[PDB]
């Protein structure tokens, strides 16, 4: 996590060459994680049909350790969805996203696992609580 | 969801044409979900080995809101064997398959999530009493 | 399960022969299942880029029916890591590894589904009870 896995049968030739690095600073910004351990997997030309038909789809999955609730997931799913119909040219009812919750401690990053505090965006929560006593000093 | 994921080392050429269709209506009966959201995703020539070994092996995944408990499992695991036995010429002891339960509220479509209703089957539960109550004689 | 996914953007070109039998012992051994259920999908030259950049990079999976737990998935991804630096050339700051707990009675394997008592390692922990009591001189007529 956080891992980003695009599956579509739109051929890997015919997709911009920026889609993954855009994806990226996308998702970097709706997730709040660090860039650095941001992945973005496209299996384009993929052998995935849909409804039994071969037309544009996408099935795409959202890995993360907390960031995701019924809240954050449609805002994330409405803007991967613009993404995917200007770029892929995939209709938006072409379209299912999996957003998958990873336990921190089912989750290792160079040699260890992830505090379970992330779970909960504490990590979040108290540095945007820092941040605020620091521009109003109280 | 649904969302089938075939994943076998055996050879795409060597894959009946008609395999994803089959397998589509297939799961759209066992799943009773309409055919329109049916995905099937066949990774074929994968470099999948199973035991250490490279003879012909399927690992599936059925990712599914709602459907999914110990008696559909093992009943959709016979089928989708016995159509990777016979499609894909892979043997009972060379197939896995994980069934994935996805929440509504996780998985998006067409601009919305799903009905909360449905990861309890509410939706086939009331069809089934209101189809019940049509055929016994019973309108009001 | 259990099911060990390598998704690198390393070509399979460069990727010892032996790469996937290896992965296969290794993690026979520290999930103590039977080797004939290990599968290794190894999806090498993906398209794959992590942090925005396409340096060699690893996204793992574990499926497993019991035997993850805080204690083994931190010791699994260190030596899973380990071998992932020398076979694929990767730093270990650019691996992440999903460990993903499966239920007994949501996996399938030659027509039937998992015991159920699998989840909480109770077949290990009973043979590890049972061999114990054999070692110690404790009988069961
Ligand atoms: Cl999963």
């Amino acid at each position: 996590m956080p891992v980003i896995t695009v599956n579509t049968n739109v051929a890997e030739k015919s997709i911009p060459v920026f889609f993954q690095a855009a994806l990226t600073n996308m998702m970097t910004k709706a997730l709040q994680k660090p860039k650095e351990v941001m992945f973005v997997d496209l299996r384009s030309g993929a052998n995935i049909m849909m409804g039994g038909d071969r037309n544009p789809c996408v099935f795409a999955t959202v890995e993360c350790i907390g960031r995701l609730n019924p809240t954050s997931n449609l805002a994330m799913a409405r803007d991967m969805e613009d993404m995917f119909i200007e770029h892929l040219n995939v209709r938006r009812e072409r379209i299912v996203i999996r957003f998958i919750p990873v336990p921190a401690l089912f989750c290792s990053f160079n040699g260890a696992l992830h505090d379970v505090s992330i779970e909960r965006d504490e990590d979040i929560i108290s540095q945007a609580i820092a941040e605020y006593l620091a521009a109003h000093a109280a």
